């Protein structure tokens, strides 16, 4: 229900709106959560300010977090996994081998929608 | 006592630093946690880049993710849950139902204070 | 793998390369992880929109998120925390007082 992308800073409007959509996509088809509980944001980092292997990206990769709440088996978790990463390699494309993401499940006593 | 609202690029300087003492203020009171221990950082999104439910904000939310060490038992951090909305709901607000917060526990063997965890003081 | 460290908007590209390097050298190191497997990432934070007990940056610092894979034992993570504290105070310079990091386990 919540997706952090940190992703380098040449990509388009274009290319961010296609990413949401597929990211939200991706998302209520594996996991079957509801569309309108899917928050995504993306994060330009500055090709300053990112390294692969101890130097920037000037001097020469897209990171998905996904928060659930800890209601998903290792299965469904392997279908996001897969489902996360697939449809981000369709459009805002990127090669899989630079594509990681990040399952951060939330016990329920720790998330907050509106007051509770 | 690390607090991060991701937030969409409208807010004023003044709903900023609002905003800041509101969650520092609802931590303090929530957490009975030292004021010098409590760093709230703004994350500036922009509205092509925030997606509600599949479609961008242009094309038409307040996150909060918490990193605390973790003490606290079920009633602290639902007060922390409370607390940290209602203060954010009042200055610089957004609808109770649009706020989101996440209370991440990181273990005393897993926080880093100085250059000592916390297990080792 | 995965070092986001947030930090006021102040710093040069020289800061930042060194720091992305003292980071990446401090983390090979320490956990033996592979140097390109190794991503780190820098998010300035402007002073009007970072607070310390209440008040903005810009009305009057640094905190190191490492997510790893969960198989790394209690030493090599507080080895890991004195690692990425050091190195950081060696260049982006700061007094150690100042730094928290975090070690965050992830493993499906």
């Amino acid at each position: 229900p919540n997706i952090e992308m940190f992703v380098v800073e040449g990509y388009s409007d274009q290319q961010k709106e296609a990413l949401v959509g597929a990211l939200t996509q991706a998302t209520v088809e594996a996991i079957g959560a509801p569309i309108d509980s899917v928050r995504v944001w993306l994060t330009e980092v500055p090709a300053t300010q990112f390294g692969i292997g101890g130097k920037t990206v000037a001097a020469i990769e897209s990171a998905a977090d996904g928060a659930p709440p800890s209601l998903s088996i290792i299965q469904v978790t392997f279908i996001a996994g897969r489902t996360e990463l697939q449809k981000e390699r369709l459009i805002a494309a990127l090669t899989d081998a630079a594509v990681d993401t990040v399952g951060i499940e939330r016990a329920e006593v720790r998330v907050i929608l509106k007051d509770i």
